[PDB]
């Protein structure tokens, strides 16, 4: 499936997607996604909408 990714660094705000086989192959990629650019702090899940998000 695809996966979506709201960063939300303050100023700097991200949406990218990935494919991944599940959500936590998904999470794994995000997660080295968001601390590349510098986002490290509080994650959410929606399976629903297949929709992380990231705030710092």
């Amino acid at each position: 499936d695809t996966y979506k990714l709201i960063l939300n660094g303050x100023s700097l705000k991200g949406e990218t997607t990935t494919e991944a086989v599940d959500a936590a192959t998904a999470e794994k990629v995000f997660k080295q996604y968001a601390n590349d650019n510098g986002v490290d702090g509080e994650w959410t899940y929606d399976d629903a909408t297949k929709t992380f998000t990231v705030t710092e």
